[PDB]
DNA sequence: TGGAGTACAAGTGTGAGGAAAAGTAGTTGGCGAGTAAAGCAGT
């Protein structure tokens, strides 16, 4: 394994990852307040019952390694 | 002005760890009554 992440759908996430924090660290525009931050966390981290997140909720349970795999209990 | 490198960032040389079903163990258990005669002992 060449340690370059040559992989196309890789490098494309850690531009989904490096943008969302740019946009909201450095906004002297005042555009995006602190207080949406505080209804946007607050309202992501919140379960639903749609398929895709049904869905979503067996991935959870086949991966043994990581933490936050655990996460049945809630 | 121009070099000692020392750093992170690129590389390639050196064997093994984890996956799993069928097949293979040591171990119990669960079988198939008469009426007669002659013989040689007997003494």
């Amino acid at each position: 394994t060449g340690r370059v992440s040559n992989h196309a759908e890789l490098r494309v996430l850690s531009y989904f990852m490096l943008t969302i924090n740019w946009m909201l660290s450095f906004d002297r525009d005042r555009q995006y307040p602190l207080k949406w931050i505080l209804s946007l966390t607050e309202s992501l981290t919140q379960r639903t019952t749609t398929s895709e997140s049904i869905g979503r909720n067996i991935v959870k349970v086949v991966y043994p390694d990581k933490p936050t795999s655990s996460d049945y209990f809630q």
